[PDB]
């Protein structure tokens, strides 16, 4: 009884930060066996991310170029090479800290724990979701690049994502760990918005799910929606329509609690038309959208 | 902005598993000793109002099951404190870091490892409420989870978990066994003073606001404390003390703005709402942030 949004222990996380410094510019590195992770633009002097050609850039600097740091103890930089928007550079030294890992590319809607990281130093961890617009908030602000996302999976780290610049919105956007971007962003400072700032009603569903099984049930009633209603009612106040899948998704939790998903909708629908006005579910005085049907499970259906 | 937790790698290396019987939940391994609730002795038979002066005689250092991953370590004594277990372990924990024993205040906040099983499985940031509890999401056994802060390299280890009262929020003691609040170890009635709002936190919040040029809910106009601690009463925050409006100088002089105007600024946002506006992005305000946490964070260094 008490519900919590909470993060991963970061510990076997914490023991893979490192700092990457290259001429005057230094932020967080990912080590994992002989290899430092860390955004290419590190190469990139100021002035340079304008438009910079990271292929020209990259030629033009060694090894030597290279200054990472495992926390004081210095290690070599003995190759580099470019996958994507990430660097990649071989270190003579395999981190005898390094935990079963998996790299995965997730996807909106999605959560992990987010390291931030002050310049190879672990400052802070967090719980948060891929945003729909493929960006993540969490205004974690200050010199956090090379900061990763993850999941932990039994004794598995799944590193799903790597901190690379602040949009001219707040907001955050990374790569996973192939170098790859998750939304429609460049590795420049040209101009660039994301997309709309949407709630997750995937997330939501899931969250009035878990609230009913922790004994809340105010909000329920017993009238019954179309996907379709409830969709074009759900996008008047922001939120992301549900997809046929979304709903299969749902599937599960709606087998305990024996609430229907367009049951559940229905709900929503009327929070959303009428309010909480003052009243709480698990405790907020808002709706927590950042907890997925799965979190839901991992926790309680158990 | 964002709440974070501390990383908690120096805490998750002090996590062990402890069971007597046919009980099992946390402990806290520092050098050479294992802190945890002392319900753990409890029996089926006695846990309804347990005489643990008893049920702790009735054993030895065998009815322990201390373990550290796949390693168990012998008990090899055991004694009481408070509401707290203290077994010393043939094994000085490797991985202890400098820490300290403090006692928290209500509206102090806190890092809490959640565990399982003597198994670190989440980690969160939480404000001690008012009424001396904490809004915890707890999983089973996750009894012996404890609350820490991280000055420094110094690990301040503040809160154990114990009991899940009836409201549903959480009560525990310090590493010392002394419990937070009106609260004692057995299922009883027992209630909560009602959950108010942490008003020192939320004006921490709003200064934060400014400093990351959040400004447009500034007022103009003043108050007194009387006339603002009225109309918090009205919208259950807790009154402002003496004591907190000099806790927050350090940010009225960062800022600029007196303490009383930011009074002036909650009262006015109070009374009004925020009009679909954010703060910090929130359409809500945040109590779980304290000025402190607005030093030590809005200064990276």
């Amino acid at each position: 009884s008490g519900f919590r949004k909470m993060a991963f222990p970061s510990g076997k996380v914490e023991g893979c930060m490192v700092q990457v410094t290259c001429g005057t510019t230094t932020l967080n590195g990912l080590w994992l066996d002989d290899t430092v992770y860390c955004p290419r633009h590190v190469i990139c002097t100021a002035e340079d991310m304008l438009n910079p050609n990271y292929e020209d850039l990259l030629i033009r600097k060694s090894n030597h170029s290279f200054l990472v740091q495992a926390g004081n103890v210095q290690l070599r930089v003995i190759g580099h090479s470019m996958q994507n928007c990430l660097l990649r550079l071989k270190v003579d030294t395999s981190n005898p800290k390094t935990p079963k890992y998996k790299f995965v590319r997730i996807q909106p809607g999605q959560t992990f724990s987010v390291l931030a990281c002050y310049n190879g130093s672990p400052s802070g961890v967090y719980q948060c979701a891929m945003r729909p617009n493929h960006t993540i908030k969490g205004s974690f602000l200050n010199g956090s690049c090379g900061s990763v996302g993850f999941n932990i999976d039994y004794d598995c780290v799944s590193f799903c994502y790597m901190h690379h610049m602040e949009l001219p919105t707040g907001v955050h956007a990374g790569t996973d760990l192939e170098g790859k971007f998750y939304g429609p962003f460049v590795d420049r400072q040209t101009a660039q918005a994301a997309g709309t700032d949407t709630t997750i009603t995937l997330n939501v569903l899931a969250w009035l799910y878990a609230a009913v099984i922790n004994g809340d049930r105010w909000f329920l009633n017993r009238f019954t929606t179309t996907l379709n209603d409830f969709n074009l009612v759900a996008m008047k106040y922001n939120y992301e329509p549900l997809t046929q899948d979304h709903v299969d998704i749902l599937g599960p939790l709606s087998a305990q609690t024996g609430i229907a998903v367009l049951d559940m909708c229905a709900a929503l629908k009327e929070l959303l038309q009428n309010g909480m006005n003052g009243r709480t579910i698990l405790g907020s005085t808002i709706l927590e959208d950042e907890f997925t049907p799965f979190d839901v499970v991992r926790q309680c259906s158990g």
